[PDB]
């Protein structure tokens, strides 16, 4: 069967998360970049990565926030996997604290999927060592993950918000949490594209591929 998975790429520095994905060598997966909506409804999933969620934002607001629309419908009608990644994984929180830049957009900033509050406050490089809460091949043991001014995970909002890595760090403290899924939605506040393995990209393409299988 042939999977599309887009990732966003109206922000920039968007080519190494690209490459990870490559890097799986999976013969049914097609990457492309998504810059509008016609791209977006050629998906079957979608990964949001980013420095910097205000910019990101701002990249959707075009025309009177067209793609902003397009995403929420992708997200919340659709519920097509979506994997939000530092930036994005802000732009999917319900709650977001410590963005400073006002925005034009009010209750219109996050995208939602995530029932999470995050700050992005906003040292600050590390590798972390994850304890990962799954039964999926993608995750063998003692991955690590790449932490770069990562936003925070605060609160957990609702149940079905499964927390699926944490780790525990000399400062921040333990049980730091690194990634939660819920329903069609996964985030991560680290740089999955930064170290050498694959593993929450092989994680978020099987999710891509189980949605199309349900669909059918």
């Amino acid at each position: 069967s042939e999977i599309t998975i887009g990732v966003l790429s109206l922000q920039g520095d968007f080519e190494p998360h690209i490459n990870h994905f490559i890097k799986l060598q999976i013969p049914s997966l097609n990457i492309i970049q998504v810059r509008n909506v016609h791209d977006l409804g050629l998906c079957d999933g979608l990964v949001i990565p980013g420095g910097e969620s205000t910019t990101v934002r701002r990249c959707c607001a075009y025309e009177n926030d067209t793609l902003y629309n397009a995403l929420v419908h992708f997200i919340h009608v659709l519920k097509k996997p979506i994997w939000g990644t530092c930036a994005g994984c802000i732009l999917l929180s319900k709650n977001v604290e410590n963005i400073k830049l006002y925005s034009n957009f009010g209750n219109k900033f996050s995208f939602g999927g995530l029932d999470i509050t995050i700050c992005r406050n906003f040292n600050d490089s590390f590798i972390c060592s994850l304890n990962i809460i799954s039964d999926s091949s993608a995750f063998k043991k003692d991955l690590t993950a790449a932490c770069i001014r990562a936003p925070y995970i605060r609160e957990i909002l609702s149940d079905e918000v499964k927390v699926l890595a944490t780790f525990s760090h000399e400062s921040y403290g333990p049980n730091i949490i690194a990634a939660v899924e819920q329903n069609n939605c996964l985030g991560t506040v680290f740089h999955p594209e930064l170290l050498p393995h694959t593993a929450f990209q092989q994680y978020f393409y099987e999710k891509v591929k189980n949605y199309k299988y349900s669909l059918e």
